[PDB]
């Protein structure tokens, strides 16, 4: 599994560009079409799981129908010679956390931006029945041009882990898990909106919301923590929206990202955020 | 004309907030409604001229019938004991000119947002048969929260000047003027569409496209002056989007606001700039 391996004699592996508990992503070439690609090769461990590869399958395939300048593309599935794979959009854009990295936060004209693209990316989603269920910065590319493309829809979440509440552990983070996740509900798409909205808070006021020494530790403050004042110094309105998309009850939020990014826009246009 | 007069016994005067050639805006309160609010007060060489104020009267009007977040709205007319004025949203937000006196140029990702909201402000009125004809930073506000604001559409075109290359002379600047224009041709939403190419030029590249002592120089190199080629840094699509809105043939620009306003969301998205 390295550089110069084609798999299923189509894709050939380039350079290592991303990784995690499921597997790595891979720059590679499509060879039947001559087009540079993402190739996100899947751990043994989950290759070997016929249950698995088919609820993850079905999330792939129906991202694989969605046309949207925020999805970032899901081309194929394949298998080659054992060693499972998804091929996607190779995006020119850097992740949200290694943007944060740098300036901490985010100017507030470029985070509402921002929070507006991933919810109408995540609404063409949630109209196809598609959830995303891991919402968070790092699944969030910004490229040069500020076009905002959505990685990973359903996927990860496709492991069927039981409640983080009982396990004290989750694969990847839970620091933006909606707190009826972390009980162990599934996801619904009021749960990618309130996830987004902890992308929004530490996106405007520097820091997530909630941290803590271990999985269990963010999860259980998401369950029942009221997540900390923002900044006085930001507009009341943006304040509003951002504390109304983060209640504990999904149905008091936005019930799903074109909601969510309507509300978006009334505030950016200086209106206070309308009625979920 | 000044702080305490309650114009029509209406409208109340504050404070004197913008100037120019046509007469000064003032911020007020509408006594009727408890709103603060922009009262564009006329100078009284415009105000006696019967023919002057129908034009004027004319364009406003079809402005105050759009409702739509980048157009800043316009309220109403009144003449008031001899002194003629227009009552105004007021947009609590900073000119474009103001912003770049600080910063020089524009983000891209930010010029790109902005360029694209003021093409689909002017859009909404192009598809009403209003055209701006004055399209320039000072004109656009942008706000806290990033919302552009587009003022003044049609009114200081409503003089019925002779053509620049004539008489050298003109009401405010010839800095954005479309070549058209300066020709004495009536302006086409394509004539905006060129106006916010050369605001757009400015505001990626750090300084307009074309400077000179007077307006009778400048005029001329717009309609004589192939443009500076932009920064080689500047991604290829946006270098040409802003080429291409430059041309000196309306007829072979983006037609209205809305095709340049999609032709900004294609090169956003990492597409080349569709055909006008």
């Amino acid at each position: 599994p390295r550089v110069g391996v084609t798999l299923s004699g189509r894709y050939r592996l380039q350079r290592l560009i991303a990784t995690g508990g499921m597997g790595q992503v891979w720059e590679a070439v499509d060879n039947r079409l001559g087009r540079r690609v993402a190739v996100k090769v899947l751990k043994s461990e989950f290759s070997s799981d016929p249950e698995f590869i088919e609820r993850f399958r079905a999330e792939a395939r129906t991202t694989a129908m969605l046309n949207h300048p925020g999805i970032a593309s899901v081309h194929d599935y394949g298998e080659s010679q054992r060693t499972a794979y998804l091929v996607m959009e190779l995006v020119n854009g850097e992740p949200l956390n290694s943007v944060l990295k740098r300036t901490g936060r985010l100017s507030l004209r470029h985070a509402l931006d921002m929070l507006e693209q991933t919810g109408r990316a995540l609404q063409i989603a949630h109209a196809a029945g598609l959830v995303h269920r891991d919402v968070k910065p790092g699944n969030i590319l910004i490229t040069p041009t500020g076009q905002v493309k959505i990685t990973d829809f359903g996927i990860a979440k496709a492991v069927d882990a039981a409640p983080v509440t009982q396990t004290g552990m989750v694969m990847g983070t839970a620091q933006y898990i909606a707190p009826e996740q972390a009980l162990g509900h599934d996801a619904s798409p009021a749960s990618d909106v309130y996830s987004l909205g902890v992308v929004g808070y530490e996106a405007v006021s520097g820091k997530r919301p909630f941290a803590g020494d271990g999985a269990l530790t963010v999860a259980m403050k998401h369950i029942k923590e009221p997540p900390p004042p923002l900044p006085p110094d930001l507009p009341p309105n943006v304040r509003e929206l951002i504390e109304i998309t983060l209640v504990k009850n999904p149905a008091m939020r936005y019930r799903s990202g074109g909601p969510f990014a309507d509300a978006v826009a009334a505030v950016r246009a200086g209106r206070r955020p309308p009625r979920p």
